[PDB]
């Protein structure tokens, strides 16, 4: 009957890595088709279009994408094209922001030519309201592409990914860099570190650093300290920017949890 258990957990650890495999791809594929439709913003924003043609291939940007709160455009060379535009609930809310490129991470991703990611942050919505998500910035380059004339910024929200993480389920976890919890059903772990959550299971936590450093997969068990009940737990990472060459394209790290007695209890 030991035996009868081993067999048992193996069964639901490898569903468990299944399920978490198939969740990780669909939130990769939110992420890159996110990052093909900014890719076609990119290119089409240099040409010679009239100021609202542009104004409105940003709002249609932001309605194609569910999971992008914002963005904004930068030009070297056009005081006039210095916009912002931000989720309003139903409507999209176009504000002016002059310094938006004269912050020193706008200009690393100028300079660089390279894609660039802002670490997780709340920003203040037009409502007052604050949402959890990160910025990616592309260059805009000229037809020749030997020059670059500004700046792509767009607002990922993070808590648009409700709809993949905590939409009637409470199973998941979506980390970041060194272990910030994005996102999960109990909305008090936003933004704290597994290392301060999981403060009274080390091992298993280091274990997770661990995997999500080196860009892995894992399963394990921990005892819980929200239920006091033992865990199985499997982990996924995956490159959060995609193939995209960066020094900012690091691990996310998805977790799926399953009560090792609710296994158990079935039989
Ligand atoms: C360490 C231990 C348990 C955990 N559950 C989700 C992340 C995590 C990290």
């Amino acid at each position: 009957n030991s035996r009868v258990k081993e067999i048992l957990k193996e069964n639901t650890l490898r569903s468990m890595q299944d399920s978490l495999h198939f969740k990780v791809k669909e939130v990769q594929g939110v992420l890159e088709n996110t990052y093909t439709s900014m890719g076609i913003v990119k290119e089409m924003l240099p040409k010679d279009t009239k100021r609202e043609i542009k104004i409105h291939l940003l709002k249609n940007f932001i309605l194609a994408n569910s999971h992008v709160a914002g963005v904004s455009m930068f030009f070297k060379n056009r005081e006039d094209l210095r916009l912002t535009l931000l989720r309003d609930n139903d409507t999209i809310k176009l504000m002016e922001n002059p310094s938006l490129g004269n912050n020193p991470l706008a200009q690393k991703a100028m300079k660089n030519k390279e894609i660039s990611k802002s670490l997780p942050y709340y920003r203040k919505m037009p409502n007052g309201a604050e949402v959890y998500g990160v910025d990616i910035l592309l260059p805009l380059l000229n037809e020749n592409a030997q020059e670059v004339v500004g700046a792509l910024m767009v607002f990922i929200s993070i808590d648009s990914f409700s709809n993949e993480i905590t939409k009637n389920r409470s199973d998941l976890f979506l980390i970041g860099v060194k272990g910030k919890v994005l996102l999960s059903a109990n909305k008090s772990l936003q933004d704290k570190p597994i290392a301060e959550i999981y403060k009274s299971v080390p091992k298993a936590t280091n274990e997770v650093l661990t995997i999500l450093e080196n860009g892995s997969k894992a399963t394990l068990e921990y005892l819980d300290p929200f239920s006091h009940k033992e865990n199985f737990l499997a982990v996924e990472t995956f490159k959060m920017l995609g193939k995209a060459e960066s020094k900012d394209n690091l691990n996310w790290m998805i977790a799926l949890i399953i009560e090792k007695d609710k296994v158990y209890e079935q039989v």
